[PDB]
């Protein structure tokens, strides 16, 4: 039984936070691509293009899309281009079942490098071709979400027009400007957008979601019989300190580790009930944890 | 039973729109060439160069003749230019059947890139090679279609002759001067020139073809037990609205997808008897559907 | 038995027209080589290079060698170049027979190509090693045959002497200058020259040739249980039309297709006794085709 | 049983001398991977990042944590970079254990030579793919360790905070600068960086590891029944010694194999309690070791 | 039984002409080669360098020594440089027999043409590497000849010494200068150097060698019921012919083809006793040569 | 039983003259390599770096190490640098024995030709990786012998210092200037550098030698029941011609060679007790050996 796009958002907002219109966009564009598989078509490729800025979450979506509907899953580096061995490890992961390989999603990074702006325009030609359709699977059945932050994408936008408001006004035009391909745009129909993670969206990316920081560690702590407790002015403060590094939520986990370095180290050796973490924890870093026996 | 060039048009006529002479002239060549392949010759090579403008139809028609006569079809790209490599995917989709792929057409795209105006003179030559005949399969047999949009030579025909029109009066000379080399043209007798679609046409493009956007939609939207509707004011919007973005037909899925997106969302999440999109929907896209209970 | 090289040339004159004198060395050429095998030699490899304009025949007269000999033929361009794997193909279209393979004839054709005026003398010299011959099948024994039109063979010739007069003069040292190795040219002994098609040839290339258009169509048009006539009239405006075109003999087919189009699209569905084709059909190409019933 | 942080930085005293920071943020990182690991996760990729001057300890550190977890190890060097070699060679060393494979470490050497500051930032990018995870291994479970000098990072760090006091200051930001992309670096979030040795520590070198050179000789020459007395003096004579040529703890070796040459030519045809190096015989190599019968 | 170096000479009189020293050279280095290898060894490689001008006889003279000696012989080009691929090509001749393979004579042609005056020098290296001796059979027996042309060899021996007379005082220092590495030219101690072939001597190779020009034809008119007879002026004739243009012996079976074409098309076709060729057949090439009824 | 030193030594002295020294650190350094190994270490990696000028004997010295402890032996090119191709050859001569081929010796030329002062380093690194060690065989427990001339070296030396005298004041840090990396040479202990051979040197290199050229001719002489005798006049005239030609010792052979060619030509066909070289033979090379019955 097919979720309905509305379950199909809803799941995605336990993963991925904010976004909202992006996930509504590829929860469509999702259930009507194997809405429209389970029918045997006769319909629309129903192909999607993330765009948003690095660490926006364009492949956790993915991921999380494929996991949600217990699809065979597979990533691939648009800079690393073998186009047909993208499929042989589909099929790696998918215990070599060509039609659970057809329902495979398939999501290709950086897709904004590959645009010629002659071997970049080639490889848009040689993934276009894979894109339609042709191992003897078939690639027509499979999606295929394009991620890629667009750097320069934003300024032809506003050339035309006149971040978020103005990713909403992209057209096709825009991409083609940018460097892409009009017979390879017009195999990506569905353009979901993300906005810049917000910084108190750093602290719900500590917290909200289901493998959030805070829970993988907590947890690590856990079964070390310790309770591990964040206030949120250390959360805060992590979030500072990765806003100041400008490594975005790319950086927070290398601001956790480094905070619960020593006491992970000495914690086996110990015997208390909890261990707290406050913010002059995290930003003097000179403060130790609070211990609680 | 070969079908007559007539019954060939007809339902050329099912699948594309306009290019009736190019679709006449296919219609002869392929009747031609399987005519003189069931004969076992005694004869014209019959292959055939396809000279439209980018969206035009060019692929379209080459899959919808494999289809019509049930035969072996695969393309290749001419920039991706591994030459037998096409032959084995024709064997692929031919259940490696030797005669059956010796029936087969064969599709080259972007012709127009290779023309030298060295190793693009020498794909020419090195596909010259195929086009002629020599896995143990000849390739004598396979019908070749060459398409290309052929940029420039819209130029060197006026330049002699002194767009339909010009496309028209195309020579083999002009050809020659445009970067094909001599040897290769003489391999493609049958010229069949696209003209570039019309707005007009647009609209028949997203109604008249079996595979029109409309009736995929009507048919996700039909086993939802909703029937949907189209008012011609919302198919001329969406042919304007494509227009103004110059992204022509290849547009069009970008647009109707964009304007149902919100109404595929909580369509399964609602109980109707049928959506009406009218113009508001698309040009303004602030309008939501009309909704029928 | 061996032809004599009086049959030899008398049955080049069934596929190829003019160009005598080449048919003369061809056929003593080959008789010779043909005479020195079937006799296990105890002599001179008997190799041969052509020289004549593109389509002047000279691929061809390779063909129809062959043919005439029943002997294995394969051809193999000089500008793709490996050079073994025309050895398997020699062997492909000989049922991996290792004498009837050895009695093959291999055509290279554009040789005046390879001609270093660093990869091409390369070339030249290893495909020099399979001339004088070392699969486990010897090269030594299969007749080679390299074509080519050497454009500033002429030229070189003319600055020593002091086109078909000047290409009769031809010298080893001229092909030398040309840009082909000494070593090279020893082992192609046999120099056959062919002249540029005549006009009226052209005429006769429409006609004469047991493959000739003429008798192909009304072959095609035959099975139709109609006559194809083909008025003198029609075949000169056939030959000017061509030779405006400068696509010499190679853009005739292109013509007579042309001409042809409409009326082998609505043959099948007519009944009549002829169609006769006049000039007006084919220079004014506004007239329709003479029918009788 | 997994070893507590305190026992492996102990056994890690024991191979490796100095670098006590280094020891303690690896064996939190090593020890939380394979806490994690053994827990099937339910958390952080613990991958380590190794900034020290060349001769450091990064390599032995790496493989002394690898025996003291007895964990497949295997190296690689960031300039050869194919990819997936690596880890059929992990496989090599593993008997091929699938599940014994993933628990095992990978040291990549020379990471900071693949900073772009092309095919580098490829390399990045695609040994990026693996640090994510993906034979039929998945490479998500194994423990990676980039080593590297980072020679002009010692400077960024500078330019912004305004070795050791400064290589402690190193932040995400400054591995960016340096030619690090933020992807690469986000999966590197344990950044542990070591000192330039330091002279005394040389001899500390000599004598405390386990491996050190005057026990292996002491060893080489207690199989020939002589007991070999390192005098101190001796000992920060070759201190000096390799300082003076700036080889480090690199060129100790070169300098004892000198000291110890004669002695082990003519040992094996003496007869004698036990040889003495004093000083004498190392800074001046002019005299014998003390010899005692 | 080994043939003296008496013997060899005898039998290398009977394919080639003149050079007489040079078959001297060969001989003695050819049976100390095979003297030394049939009482394996204990000795000097005995390997050879040939320095004659092009269509010398060099390749003739290595090939005659293989087939005197019953001995597998391969030739290689120097060019071409896969330096394995000329050992299984000397086992392929050699039916895949090790021992006989290692008696085998290997000749590198064009060996001047790789002397670097970086990959050339690598290829000296790598052959180099051959010659010593490391498919499991062993390069060191088997003999290995080097011809080549070195034209500006005759350069830099006369600003030492300071044609035939200065190759006479070739020094493997000239060769250094020359372009070829000193561990290259050790490995070939026997140089053996031809003279530029005479005019005379042209006369001599259309008669003397068992496979002279006029044997073959007289063979190949013999065949045929008729005795060819080249009179002596229709030699020196030919022997003009060649030297005009300048293409030395290489260019002789062209004459002599193209002189005895007419006769040779319309022979068969003849009931007469003998054929005989004058001067005026060659030089004027008008007149037919004289028949004999 | 392993062979003291000394035994090495003197073995040694039977292959190759003078380098004493060189000797002496190579019989060390080999003996405590196998002596490390026959105790399964429990120690120093023991490999070694010749540093001689072309054809000093650095090869011939190996190879003879190799034998003397009947041990696998193979070469290699650092210029033709396939890392593990030199492994699977050493299995080769090894008869595929794991064991046998862990104790094996690899000696790699023209190291000094690697030295960046790209690619170079890259193989530097590349064979680096081996000389630790990682078919299943490691390579930790070959030895590895390091020859190459060293140029430039001779110079960094005396710029350091302030050519025997200055290639044994040779440090570690001049191989660094020179072109090699720190890590390579610290794995390369053992240095032993050889002198240029003497002019009398020459003369012993004819004479003394196991395997030098009068004994091979003698014994080549000797199997025809003839004796060899060469006077000291000869030889020194020997020594002399080499001289003038700085072929060093690689052009001794070429030397004789030519001095013997006639006698070994007509020597089969005499009936004689003994042939004496004089000094008259070799110098003026008009003179022939005298000859007695």
């Amino acid at each position: 039984a097919l979720p309905t796009p509305h379950e199909i958002r809803n799941h995605l907002d336990d993963y991925v936070i904010g976004q909202e219109q992006a996930k509504k966009v590829l929860a469509v564009a999702v259930y009507n691509h194997y809405k429209r598989l389970r029918n045997g078509d006769t319909l629309g490729k129903s192909n999607i293009l993330l765009i948003g800025p690095t660490g926006s979450g364009k492949t956790l979506l993915a991921e999380t899309l494929a996991r949600l509907l217990d699809v065979p899953f597979t990533m691939a580096d648009a800079t690393t281009l073998d186009v047909e061995n993208i499929i042989q490890k589909l099929l790696q992961k998918c215990d070599y079942d060509v039609q659970k390989a057809q329902r495979g999603i398939v999501y290709i990074d950086e897709i904004d490098k590959i645009s010629r702006k002659v071997s970049g325009e080639g490889v848009q030609q040689a993934l276009l071709k894979l894109i339609e359709g042709t191992l003897q699977v078939d690639t027509s059945k499979i999606l295929f979400i394009c991620g890629g932050a667009f750097a320069g994408l934003d300024k032809v936008i506003s050339h035309r027009v006149e971040e978020g408001e103005l990713l909403a006004q992209v057209e096709p035009e825009d991409l083609i400007k940018f460097g892409l391909i009009p017979e390879f745009i017009g195999r990506l129909p569905v353009v979901a957008t993300l906005n810049e993670l917000s910084e108190e969206a750093l602290i719900q990316i500590l917290k909200e979601p289901k493998n959030a920081l805070t829970k993988q560690y907590q947890a690590l702590f856990n079964l070390e019989g310790v309770d591990l407790e964040f206030r949120d002015e250390a959360l805060d403060a992590i979030a500072k300190k990765a806003m100041a590094r400008k490594t975005g939520a790319r950086g927070l986990r290398s601001i956790v580790e480094a905070a619960l370095l020593d006491t992970m180290y000495d914690l086996p050796s110990m015997e208390d009930v909890e261990k707290v973490v406050i913010d002059e924890s995290v930003i003097d870093g000179q403060s130790e944890p609070l211990l609680i026996y």
